[PDB]
Parts: C-alpha cells; structure tokens; sequence
C-alpha cells in the first residue's frame, strides 16, 4: 500500500501538470516534486514522461471503467450504446484540450521500451468499447472493432496535433467510423 | 520544361528515400540528385515533407493513370487486392515506408493542402476499387477510415510496437469489417 500510495501521487501530479500545462509542463523533476517523491523513486516505476502520460491515461480509464457497469451505456442496440460511449469520450475530449496534447504527444513518442504501458490502456479501452456493443462477453469482432474506432481516433489526434484538423472534423470522422462499422 | 525539373526532383527524392529513409531526404542532396540548384527547389518544394508528400502523389496519379477494371469480383475483393498489393510494395520498401511515415507525423498546417489532395487522390483510388466504377459517399468514407487505420499502424511500426505482419493484419481486419462480404 506504501508503493500504491507513492503511485497514486505520481499519476496525479502527471494529470495535474499535463492539464495545466500539456507535454511541455509534463517534466521529470517537476512531477517528482508536485508527487513529493524522490527523482529516483519516479524513474524506477516510469523511466521517462512517456510511461507516465500512458499511466495516467490507463487509470482514468480504469476509473471510467468501474463506474460503468453493463446498465450505464444507454442504448437498446449495439450501435446506439457504442456511440453514446464515443460521444461521451469525445466531449471529455474537448473539455480537456491541454491534457488531450499531452496524451496525443505522449503517444507519438511512445515506442517498445513503453509497450506494456502503451497495451494496457489499448486493452482497457477496447475492452469499454467492445463490452459496450457486446450483451455479454464480446466477440472477437467487436474487440477489432474498437481497434480501429482506437486508430482513426489517434490519427486524427495527429491531424489536430499539428493543427490540420479541429474538433469538428475529428468528430466528423468518429461518427462515420462508428456507422460505417456497426450502423 | 518546368514539368521536366519536377519529375526529376520528386525521382531524386523516391530514390534518395528509398535508400536512406527520411533523414536522407536533404534539401541540398535532393537538389543535386535532381540537377536543380537547390533555390529552385525550395520555390516548387518548400521541405521535405512537402516533397515526400508530392512524391507520394505522383506515385498514386501514375497508379491511376496506369489502371482497366481492379481484380475482384464484389467490393470486398477489389479492396482486399489492392490493399494486397500495397502492403507488398510496403513491404519491400521498409525506408520508403519509413521516410513517408516520418512526413505524416511532421506534416503541418503549411503542408496542409498538399496533405488534404494527396488524401483525395489515395481514397478516391481505393473507393474507385471498391465500385469498380464512381463510387458512393460511403464507399469514400471507408477509404478514410481503412487510410486512418493505415496510418496509425504505420506509426505502431515506426516506434517498435507492431511488426510489418502485424500492420498487414490489420489492414486485412478493416477491410472485412467494413465491407466484408
């Protein structure tokens, strides 16, 4: 409970900070200090700003998660209750748009020394997405259709990124991918 | 004969690519390859990106130009080949892929139309497969959605996190989710 602890302040110093500030704000040694944490300490369970933007990623969605259970994705058809999950990610999205760079950032970095990080948030969030259409246990198909809802999100978080694309656009393209797979 | 120093600079920049990947692709060396003096370069083609961009857009209209009906006889089956082929010149091509990849990631709002036609031209060719003819506003939108997918794998690649079967995979699953018959 001592290293949960410690992790607890660690991944809300990340959020805080990248919600401020964004990628740039996200620095080792400020993080450390906001967590009360010796440097070296932060190193060992997250060796660089990309493993703690993708941790702290993981565990807001862990916490979306438990506090949806089966009944809270309104919806009567797969279709309605995946959408109505998009829509609710996607306007958390907009509400947070420094945290949104931060983790768009963080993601373009993110390379095989951040692969369990980087596959435990894909797993939670195809999971979300899956159990969301899914009436029980989801199909194989409905995980590699989260899959690709996950990519046309991330590359159009790139296309906003580099300012290419707003919100309305990205939006636009979510929607489509939705309908397109399961309208 | 300004079209004549355009195909030798975006040939310069395939084969300085192909060969050396993005970090090869140098104002000055393209210029030199290309027998222009690099101040014309810079006028037609501001950065790399916009010469890879280019270059990638050229590679697509000579596709096109070049295609006859698309083997296949539903949707499903013209995409899955052409997606098919694809994925084998990717393949044998891994610095291409990495250079291109490398100019996606760094595109910005001043290569933005360039960005934006070379889209247009790549789904429309994949959407002009599918209907094996003019295609429907769906049949465009599920080349976007198949391009974002390309995209975001090409990126799991570059970084270490997917290998080339894994991308091709992937690209497979789209295909049939979409438009599976």
């Amino acid at each position: 409970e001592a290293q949960r602890e410690r992790r607890k302040r660690i991944l809300d110093a990340t959020m805080a900070i990248a919600s401020k500030g964004g990628y740039e704000a996200v620095q080792m040694r400020a993080v450390a200090d906001r967590a009360d944490v010796a440097v070296g300490t932060l190193y060992r369970y997250f060796p660089s700003k990309v493993h703690l933007l993708v941790s702290a990623l993981g565990r807001e969605f862990s916490r979306i998660d438990a506090k949806t259970d089966r009944s809270a994705v309104a919806g009567a058809t797969p279709f309605q209750r995946l959408n109505f999950m998009v829509g609710k990610l996607n306007r958390a999205m907009q509400r947070n748009p420094l945290l949104t760079e931060a983790m768009t950032r963080a993601y373009v970095f993110a390379d095989a020394s951040a692969a369990s990080e980087v596959d435990q948030v894909e797993k939670l969030i195809d999971s979300m997405f899956a159990r969301a259409m899914a009436n029980g246990e989801p199909t194989e198909d409905q995980y590699h259709i989260a899959r690709v809802i996950s990519d046309v999100w991330l590359s159009n978080l790139l296309a906003w990124l580099t300012r290419r694309a707003s919100a309305t656009d990205v939006s636009k393209r979510l929607d489509l991918a939705v309908r397109l797979l399961i309208g």
